């Protein structure tokens, strides 16, 4: 769906921005600094689930740019493992949210965050 | 979820960018320039439905900025009508996609586009 590499870069940056917001906005809830409304969090994690599937199709071959490291494309299998592992960490978070289980939510939230960082430490130009 | 108005601006711009892509990428299909795969389009319109609900919460009071016109906030009811009408045009598109009905899809796609433009002509700083 992208005319030029720049269009793929713009798309993935936007998708990732929307993930950071839907993930990060739960931080006060996980910490207990804001109240826990199970239905609110269930709905928000559903949005996050949708968003979390979107960036990866915008790293198609030849779409070097932005703050993406070139290693994304020299080993397609390893990058795919990292996004698939991240999306399975999101599945654990979805399950916790759907169950209304705050303890599971806290644990899953931490593991999701670790998975974001794991990808960045290999594939983001700091 | 926004620390400063700038964060709401960044969010809505990103959400709107992701809408433009999920909407616009269907243009060749509606025109017959690309093939029609009902299942593909159903799945894409579902993503668009999710995205199409997201921008409006990032125009909360005091979030002037970006290319948003101030009239968004001087008549909350009229802006709300426009986003709600746009989201109901998306419902027609969803129904067409879910039915696998290309003729309905073309008609709905046109009406969705008109609804985007209707909002821009009142509320976007050209
Ligand atoms: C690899 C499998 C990643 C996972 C998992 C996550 N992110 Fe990431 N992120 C990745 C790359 C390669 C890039 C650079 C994209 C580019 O072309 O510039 C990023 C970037 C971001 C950004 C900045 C977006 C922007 O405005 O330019 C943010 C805010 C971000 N990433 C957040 C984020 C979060 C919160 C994640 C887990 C919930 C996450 N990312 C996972 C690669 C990958
Ligand atoms: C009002 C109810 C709107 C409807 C319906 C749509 N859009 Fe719009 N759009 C609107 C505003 C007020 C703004 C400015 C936001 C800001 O703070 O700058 C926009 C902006 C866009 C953009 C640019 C985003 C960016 O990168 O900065 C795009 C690509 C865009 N809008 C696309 C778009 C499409 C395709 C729509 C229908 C499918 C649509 N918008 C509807 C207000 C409203």
């Amino acid at each position: 769906q992208f005319a030029k590499p720049e269009d793929a870069v713009k798309y993935r940056q936007s998708a990732l921005t929307l993930m950071a917001s839907h993930f990060g906005r739960m931080t006060p809830v996980v910490k207990g600094q804001a109240p826990y409304d199970a239905a609110q969090i269930k709905a928000n994690v559903e949005v996050l689930k949708t968003l979390s599937a979107l960036p990866w199709a915008a790293f198609g071959p030849g779409t070097e740019g932005g703050d993406a490291r070139p290693e994304i494309w020299s080993d397609a299998a390893s990058f795919k493992q990292k996004q698939q592992a991240f999306q399975d960490n999101i599945v654990k978070l979805s399950a916790a949210a759907d169950a209304g289980d705050l303890d599971k939510l806290r644990a899953a939230f931490g593991d999701v965050g670790a998975s974001c960082k794991a990808c960045h430490d290999a594939y983001f130009k700091k």
